[PDB]
């Protein structure tokens, strides 16, 4: 409808796949080459389904901060025959608050879904499903089961991936440029 949804759509159409693990279907953001991200609660193994095709996982790393606290981001390298468009220049360098964000989801259940979630707070610490978690972004939208792995954007920036909610608020793990240096 506007430049927010325009930027979100541009990311969804070229930089997302549908990932299936034994824990369900997730929106999965491709970042560069064969490297993507997914919530750590997806429990990625040696094999994953990418758009319903059996795919070997070449590497997977559940990120933690230097306090050894969960970040809820898993970086996955896929044995795929095709690279993602490199979107690392759209990643923030620092932890921040944002205005006017969009959460975008693409699964079998929720194809072509875009949610204007509004103001995003640098919330920080969250007890997420019983697990102490750092670098959490919060937005005041009643997000539901099916939205995990959803991409949070502003005009010009890819800022996080949706990892949970409490029925009134939704929570995203930050994406930082420093996670994807090579």
């Amino acid at each position: 409808m506007g430049p927010g949804f325009d930027f979100a759509q541009a990311i969804m159409k070229k930089n997302t796949v549908i990932a299936r693990t034994e824990k369900g279907e997730f929106t999965m953001l491709g970042v560069y080459d064969r490297v993507a991200v997914i919530p750590t609660h997806a429990s990625v193994g040696e094999i994953i389904y990418i758009n319903d095709v059996e795919t070997r996982v070449l590497d997977a790393c559940a990120l933690r901060d230097l306090t050894d606290t969960n970040l809820e981001i898993t970086i996955v390298k896929l044995d795929r025959n095709q690279k993602f468009r490199d979107i690392r220049h759209f990643l923030p360098r620092c932890e921040d608050d944002y205005n006017d964000a969009v959460l975008s989801v693409h699964t079998s259940k929720f194809p072509n879904m875009y949610i204007p979630v509004g103001q995003v707070t640098n919330y920080g610490f969250l007890n997420l499903g019983g697990t102490p978690t750092h670098r959490i972004l919060m937005y005041n939208f009643p997000t539901r089961a099916g939205q995990c792995g959803g991409v949070v954007t502003t005009t010009g920036k890819v800022i996080g991936i949706h990892v949970g909610g409490n029925g009134a608020q939704g929570f995203a793990a930050m994406l930082l440029h420093s996670y994807f240096t090579d």
